[PDB]
RNA sequence: UUACAAUAA
């Protein structure tokens, strides 16, 4: 135990945000990590795969679209069930910045620390972040074995959490789902989704991929999901 | 805490 978990939410404090900006994002998460545990933070690059964290986009409290918009403050959510991972980006994002992103200044306001539903088969998620699932193009949802893959990387993230055999039970059924291309650099196309979806299977399975994710690029923000209720 | 993204390999 293991199992408990954890999720956060973060805070700073006119200003502007752009799109494809989840590389950059990418640096504030590393940042925080260095300059708390730079053994664990040089550890996660080389050291490589699926990583036990994920993160949520840079959203606003509103959205414009002419880069976009932005207004009183914003923020983002962070999954981790790796504890470490999570001091040191709570210990690192305390003693440090003074946040500045791209280049916008910003001011740490709050983390607040949210609770894991224990609710999870059958309850509805939508992504925070976008998911890909990439094999040699992206397959879609239409994609019948879309399933497969992002079942089984579930699977495996289960026992890489778990240490134990992997529970077998779960589909996914999807309501909205919504198309996109992001940039990761310099040159490629990660054709990802925007997904509403229900899904039913074993508790603690889809507990995973909530707090680090579904699909592939989990380290580069895809694959973070939320409940509603 | 927002079913919240402009671009389309």
């Amino acid at each position: 135990h293991h199992h408990h978990g954890s999720r956060f939410l973060i805070r700073l404090v006119a200003f502007k945000v752009p799109y494809n900006h989840q590389y950059y994002l990418q640096g504030l998460i590393y940042n925080a990590i260095k300059s708390s545990n730079p053994k664990l933070a040089t550890y996660l690059h080389e050291v490589k795969g699926p990583k036990l964290f994920t993160y949520s986009l840079f959203m606003a409290e509103k959205r414009e679209h002419p880069y976009f918009l932005g207004y009183k403050k914003g923020f983002f959510y962070f999954s981790t069930c790796v504890p470490e991972i999570a001091e040191a980006l709570v210990n690192g994002l305390l003693m440090n910045p003074e946040v500045r992103l791209w280049d916008e200044r910003f001011y740490l306001h709050e983390i607040k620390v949210l609770r894991e539903p224990k609710k999870f088969n059958g309850s509805t998620f939508v992504t925070l972040s976008p998911i890909a699932v990439t094999v040699v193009y992206d397959v879609p949802p239409m994609e019948k074995e879309f399933y497969s893959i992002i079942k089984d990387d579930l699977q495996d993230k289960y026992v890489m959490a778990y240490g134990d055999k992997p529970p077998s039970e779960f589909e996914m059924e999807v309501l909205i789902a919504k198309p996109k291309r992001f940039r990761i650099k310099p040159g490629i196309y990660q054709t990802a989704w925007h997904l509403v979806f229900r899904a039913y299977g074993n508790d603690d399975l889809l507990k995973v991929g909530y707090e680090v994710g579904f699909g592939e690029k989990n380290s580069l923000g895809f694959g973070m999901v939320k409940v509603e209720g």
